[PDB]
């Protein structure tokens, strides 16, 4: 798995909780911080500098815990990933 992966796998799931709670701000809430930790994969561009203000982590505990462990988990991982640097992923190479 990649961290892409996993935060689409979160954002995938806030977008369904979504249909049935279009209002709730914080699934909104999470939408944006998934949609930036996305971008920063995806653009070195992009300061880094905001991943820290983000409260994926939190929301996760306290919103979802109890709720909906299944969005919980994945909103965990998504951070964790998401805060993880570049340079202690890994890599495999092609015909080992
Ligand atoms: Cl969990
Ligand atoms: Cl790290
Ligand atoms: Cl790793």
């Amino acid at each position: 798995m990649t961290p892409i992966e996993y935060i689409d796998r979160a954002l995938a799931l806030v977008v369904d909780r979504l249909a049935r709670y279009p209002g709730y701000e914080v699934l909104l809430s999470a939408e944006k911080q998934l949609q930036y930790m996305r971008s920063v994969l995806l653009d070195r561009s992009l300061d880094r500098s905001a991943l820290h203000r983000l409260t994926l982590g939190s929301i996760a505990v306290k919103e979802f815990d109890e709720t909906d462990p299944e969005l919980s988990r994945a909103l965990k991982d998504a951070y964790y990933v998401g805060i993880r640097t570049g340079r202690g992923l890994k890599v495999d190479l092609p015909l080992e």
